[PDB]
């Protein structure tokens, strides 16, 4: 039986994965930021009043390439809420090629390694 | 570009959506289930150490029925994190026919209403 | 010692003296307030540049007898983090006498019931 | 007027003022601790069935000189919830002299410096 209680370990696994997503905004590509994320993951997000996101991961790897690296992005962790195999996250992003992000998370601890399945974002007017 | 303040009115949409869902999970089928959920909604969750949901919200819904309702399930919600146009939430269920689960929402206001995009859930061992 | 895995009691506990809290300020008096709090509660929070609340809680039940109760008032739970023995929780107020708040409270299981220990506050310009 | 949209700017402050806590818990006294505090903070706690821990951040100070600093503590923030002028957080210790904490704190604003106001804390079985 598995235990819910917090640990440090599961801090920095989430922390770890979220990292390999917030260098890959700053200095990779789509295909580098995927890296952090489950085969299967997903994206929601409206730009302006279109649902530009609407499920697919694999339009936020096109559109990370297209947009490309954001040199001067500055993302921080702002909430890890983990419970045995899943976990919750935030991360805030400025200045990601002049825009600014609120990013919700759902983490899976697939086979003892946290990965990333789920995302949602606001863009900030 | 809609304002991040966090208003009565979006909490009480989202404690709306969330109520459908906990309605459905006690009294409701699973396509009255479906009802707080997005289209295109997933899951994800361990049961031991198969991952019984990888995505398709259908499971839940297919799951739900052969179950049967949790005439004696209590559930609560313990947070709503909004910003905007999206959301996250944790719902803790307990006695969902014997069981407990810790649910974590990421939420999208669709055209003005809000509703379920993912979830992922823990069962407590 | 107190295993920390967040249950409905507990969740059920802190929402019933949160309620205590929300309730007295619709309608109640700042003695009625007091029974929702610890003996040497404390409160921060500024009004303008001013910090109108530096420590003693007996300000916030002078305040709520002065100003009155607030019958207009929208208050809601938004969040509630439990630990075993101590807990975070945020609740958002509107109308509060024309006033929107929003609260940060930490809290103690005195004596296996919940009690607010520590508040704080912004006044929403 | 303030705005409540977060920024990387408070969570950077935030982060600071954590941060001269965690490492004073590290390597520093009770003295180097303090410069994280408000001067009228708080702290409540149990260790065992007393609550050895019931007000006063005096307290917090002698237990550390005595105690001494706890060399092989891992620290890691987990939570920045802000709104304005005041914020929660939270923080994991583990090895902290042997010993497993879970912080929660709620901070201030005081003059555009952020400080901790508020403490309590939950030492794992
Ligand atoms: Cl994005």
């Amino acid at each position: 039986g598995m235990s819910v209680k917090v640990s440090v370990d599961d801090i920095d696994g989430i922390t770890e994965v979220l990292n390999v997503y917030m260098n890959a905004a700053e200095s990779g590509t789509g295909e580098e930021m995927s890296a952090a994320f489950h085969k299967d993951a997903t994206i929601f997000g409206y730009v302006g009043d279109k649902l530009a996101f609407n499920g697919p991961i694999k339009d936020l790897y096109d559109w990370h390439n297209s947009n490309g690296p954001a040199k001067n992005v500055q993302s921080r962790i702002t909430n890890i809420d983990i419970v045995g195999t899943v976990a919750h996250a935030r991360v805030e992003a400025e200045n990601w090629t002049n825009f600014k992000f609120s990013d919700l998370f759902l983490l899976l601890k697939l086979d003892g390694k946290w990965t990333i399945v789920n995302k949602v974002f606001h863009l900030h007017a």
